[PDB]
């Protein structure tokens, strides 16, 4: 008794919010992938932070490494609501990751070593290593209980995924005790589970270390001159060889409004998945429940007026089907379908928006037809523009993925001669 | 030089947020009129507070007297964002107005006397007496500059209003210097201005006193056994007899996005004006600009998901014309017109909502037709209900004003047998 | 597993901060006993609030009933640091206890009934009834675990106390299962424990109810016309007759830095105990540990400069032995012993302060000798005053208890002709 | 009228908190000079921030460049108390100053260019360039009024200083209109004022630019390949050649409790001045008034218990003369003189501390004699250590300045074999 309440209390979260999101390819070019707008008013890292609140871990480490100003500002404004006198705080740890090191060189692990003295000053018994550019719902206290029950030194959150995409994350092979037998990091030919050939038991980048080991284990890897200083390439394979690595099935701890559904864990890294995962919310029955009161997700909530709908220049009405319209939006006529409008979006008359993601402060000119697109923050689409109808034009002007999703950025439009400053 | 910056610094605001709003007649029965929801996510007193922020008066006194729990909670959550170490705070002063005293007996003024020692502890040179159940935009620093320039002891904000409603507020007659010649409080036959017969120069319940006089002036009225201890009936007529009362034309200080319009000051006290003033925002060109960045109005902003629009049970779309939909709302089909939806309103399919004000957390059942109505907070309208089409039915069930506006409350619906707890 | 973490989450604290502290007899005459300054920078209710934080109960109800302005202001400034979007808040519930009712008439319980609808809106499974004018350290989660393990409907925190003072609190007789056999409220002849004749097993005013019962149980007592609507006189005796009342030995849950000591629970209600409990902190080995990092006690922490020590008018030094000097204090010479100085105390030269409690903003004139006294907040002791040396003089001027403790208030000194406004 | 209130509103502060403080030589080796502890509980940058609050400039830019984690954390905890919805915020701008650039290469100015787009997003009419590693009290609104009255494009705060140290700051020669005639940056032979030979009219690193010029002026210097991108070397000399530079005598705007004193502006950069400026506060009549209520200086105020004084191991008392003891300190006996104790300092028995600055969390062992020293944060001085009595020993072990001041750091003591981790 009195373990699940005294386990978060002794533990500290370390959100590795340094992802470059290179597969968004322009969207995160300007801001860290943890700061990517998602689903109304939220930011991706909020998820990884909210799970730490609702799981009782009120001591978090936000390790900002690349292009991190908006993440710093966002944390400062929204999550600067803790009294540090009662051991509950979001320590924003600038990583200052070595410039000598290239993109993902002096990797994930080298950023948690540079700030090791400050982590030691926390005197935690346990530590929660997290990837803070993912979307999921999880109670980390259930994972800490499952970590202490097994008497392990590292606990990896493992989930079965399709074997056609399992090369993107580390793949493990476990025994009856969920103890790791074999870890392999980004394999070209992922091994399947024994019971399921079409699936692979992949890691989720959610580790739980006992602190005194983690420290003892980082320095050995820090002195190493051959390692990539990466949690998947170097540390977890070593712990697997030692035999002190255990697995945690994510279905045990995922926070689901409805128990019947398949666990929800979206690795947003590619544009087409960002678009899909933003449009899941606009559907008739979303897979991710934002209206869950048992498990609320918090963000920086600014004072916006209600979403205003008005008549077009001709005086007619506007139609909306399966759409999200956040605060500050203004709409005039303009049939909307399957789309998601972030804050302060102005859509003038005669517009047809279908399956679009409009990031904050967009200005859509009159008579615009937008389809299967992602409009970056603070764009100004000119009058008469047409996107998504002719594929070759959209590839020629904007970034069009192989699937058909289009990404419209200020830069692209500036280059087209449509002046943006407004 | 350096007067307008050093004038708010020496002054403290006193918001008289004890209004009963008796002319709403059920709406404020449960909460103080300053806590009445207005226009999306705001509360009326926020206006009187925001004007104090944007006018530099960061020391406010919120004198809560009647049925004041939601106002206390609202202040505690939203406006508890000040560091008192730098002389900037919202002192929530429980008035504890004498029970012996009846409704508006031991009036406006007796509530600012009971807490006089604490007001003296502020050591202010000036004090701003405000009515905190009104809607307006005003820069009080311009009023303090105009107060010091004239060398007065009390400065009353005066505005011309129609003489057919001027009996509701105190009426003054001023000279060329804006110095008060004759004050009269709630006259049955309001005297007209000399230049305009159809108008009367009425007070707005916005006074500015030099503190050392105000104190000296309250005690004399406090020792008095004949007075009503009311700022309009007792104090300001006395100052008018002394000749130390001056007037401030509200057009000089009103904060207007567009200078061409007539000043905006709504005395919400009656239901029909609450409805109109809430529906002005949904119109094509509102008279009150909420999107003004120079003069933002702040409220308690809670984290709500975006306004979700979905398909009805039949799969068809939903139409919105000249409407406001705040955060957390959910709509399925349901043609909406000229209405305003507060937070967390759920409107099921086949509904026709026209010129309605739906306060937070309403649940409208399927196939509801609502017209020219005001639905009180946390109602649950049953399936098939029809309001606003047949006047006699709406008078028989709910409160129907003489104009045609309908007010739907939990109590009324509970009495009809429609069980509300959900 | 996962009970102690999911038990506070479903529970809400109700701090009954309406105590009049009549046995302080002037100290709480001006402010609610929960707002009584204690031990440096803290307020008594902070203890009852901090225990709710460190025990995970982040939903608190502060039921303010009498003379409650400083408590409201204190909560608003200090404990208004919660985001209510994640179910964690201090709901300041004005009780508005019936005036018809006299001092402790329509008692403890009638104040938790008037606000019952709002408590129901919390949808808690459990509720923690607390006395918020006491000093103690306790982990309420251990008490909730012990409450669920026994399968009870009310859990009372019981502690053995001396039988010479056991008439002050309710006395219970329990079985081997800690199930209540016999409850009796403020008996003139308290029954002793069977094993110890010199002690009585008394209640601590810390109850834990399962919510759905509590509601069901308040209304029955609310409809009652014969009850005192008191938790000790009416409700807990009834639950004892039903047989659904269980006891919780406070030694199991008390948070002690050193396990060897006897539990620390001070019922401050009398002046002499307020003085002793404030001087325990100044001793060489305090019984209550404020430097405990595992269990921090939070208060409204204002920005004060360090405690300044300077030379007297003659240039000599100042001596301090077993003393506490909080922020903002200023001392010149002035031998100090066994005393406790609250914020912004100025002690001029040639003063001898021995075993004194100086509340905030005191001004001690030159050549003052103070001994075994309690100086109320914002006093101004004149030059040459002598307290504590001649008992009859101190009884004649100030309030001198039977033990010898002296209480100096502004009123008393105003009456002596020593003008205080400074 | 209504200029001094509408001038801060249109202006934004830019605190250049990237100083390396190389002349402290170990003290700032670990933390940015703006984060250097000063005078009880404050940090140097707090001054530059507090002046912006009390001068109405509630929009600040904290440009963190070097070794900036504690400054980020300090801002996040203390100064994250603003609602950004009402245009009032501390935007923490990571500078990410070019590594290619050496210490003070791509200087002061290049750090305000890299973040130019975000500064433009503020749409300020004026901008306040500040050095955030200095100590002073100033009302910037008086400076903005004096800036608009003269019709200038840059306003430099100028003060006469002694000509024996005037080579450390830029030296100007002005006309009767306070218009700059000749600027020269760090001259080896500073020119004296015409009326005073012993003084030079030096700059204070406090500039006020009209924004649209500043932008226009940075890019020209940014395109330049020959400049040092320094505000003193490059920009202000260019503006002086244009003739659009004006001077602001700092005595007009300094905030002084007593008008008779000489303005207080301490350039802390050297250790001996840090020690003196920290010991000015402990004196009998400090030159800098921290008890000023008109102009409060705010810091991150954590909940600390009062400064505890107790008896030594032998039971004797402790003497304090002209000393500051902040919260959390603990003292046993231990004669103290002319010193300043930061938070959580523990001084065991038999210690003689004279004219010392003990930074937070120091642990002084028994029988220590400390004189004319500066003990760095979180040291642990062993038993019997003697500092300041024999100069050669202190030079051999610790850093001893030419004047006699000693600086004790963890590193130094670690190297001596006194293990520090506690
Ligand atoms: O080319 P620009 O003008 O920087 O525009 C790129 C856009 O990226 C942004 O930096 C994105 O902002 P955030 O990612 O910080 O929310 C916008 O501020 C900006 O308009
Ligand atoms: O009859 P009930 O159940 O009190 O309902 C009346 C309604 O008035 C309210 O008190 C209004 O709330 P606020 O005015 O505090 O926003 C609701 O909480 C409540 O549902
Ligand atoms: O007789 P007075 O002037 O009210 O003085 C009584 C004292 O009691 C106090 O109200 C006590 O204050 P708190 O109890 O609110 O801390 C002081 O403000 C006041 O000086
Ligand atoms: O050699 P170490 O262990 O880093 O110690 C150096 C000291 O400098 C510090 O970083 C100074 O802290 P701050 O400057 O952040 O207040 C201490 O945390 C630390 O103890």
């Amino acid at each position: 008794l009195m373990l699940a309440r005294q386990l978060p209390l002794k533990s500290v979260a370390l959100i590795l919010a340094g992802g470059r999101g290179t597969r968004l390819k322009d969207l995160t070019n300007k801001r860290a992938k943890p700061a990517v707008h998602f689903g109304g008013k939220f930011r991706i890292i909020d998820f990884a932070l909210s799970n730490c609140i609702n799981s009782g871990i009120r001591r978090m480490g936000v390790i900002t490494q690349y292009q991190s100003h908006t993440l710093v500002q966002h944390i400062q404004r929204g999550w600067s609501f803790f009294n540090e006198e009662m051991n509950e705080f979001v320590d924003l740890l600038p990583a200052q990751q070595r410039m000598k090191g290239e993109n993902w060189y002096r990797g994930t692990a080298d950023a948690v070593t540079q700030n090791l003295d400050i982590i030691r000053r926390y005197k935690a018994e346990y530590v929660v290593i997290l990837a803070g550019d993912h979307i999921y719902k999880q109670d980390y206290s259930r994972m800490l209980i499952d970590h202490v029950e097994k008497g392990a030194r590292c606990t990896v959150a493992c989930m079965p995924v399709p074997i056609e995409e399992a090369s993107a994350f580390g793949v493990m092979a476990v025994d009856e005790n969920d103890k790791i037998i074999e870890f392999v990091e980004k394999p070209a030919n992922p091994p399947s589970m024994p019971n399921d050939p079409s699936k692979s038991l992949a890691s989720m980048g959610i580790y739980v270390f006992d602190a005194d080991y983690l420290y003892e284990l980082l320095e050995e890897d820090d002195r190493d001159e051959n390692s990539s200083h990466d949690f998947g390439k170097d540390l977890i394979p070593k712990i697997t060889e030692a035999g002190l690595a255990y697995a945690h099935p994510f279905p045990l701890s995922c926070v689901q409004s409805d128990p019947d559904a398949e666990p929800y864990w979206r690795d947003v890294g590619t544009l087409e998945a960002y678009w899909k995962a933003n449009l899941d919310l606009a559907s008739v029955v979303p897979e991710l429940d934002m209206y869950d009161r048992n498990w609320p997700i918090r963000t920086y909530n600014e004072s916006l007026p209600p979403a205003k709908f008005v008549q077009d220049r001709s005086g007619s009405h506007g139609m909306t089907l399966n759409s999200l319209v956040s605060g500050g939006c203004v709409i005039s006529g303009s049939v909307v379908v399957q789309s998601v409008l972030f804050s302060r979006v102005r859509v003038n008359s005669f517009c047809n928006i279908d399956s679009a993601v409009l990031l904050p402060e967009v200005w859509v000119g009159r008579s615009c037809r937008l389809r299967r697109c992602v409009i970056d923050r603070a764009c100004v689409i000119p009058e008469g523009m047409v996107i998504g109808e002719n594929a070759e034009e959209d590839a020629r002007r904007f970034y069009r993925s192989e699937e058909g999703i289009v990404l419209v950025t200020r830069e692209m439009l500036r280059k087209l001669g449509h002046k943006q400053e407004r």
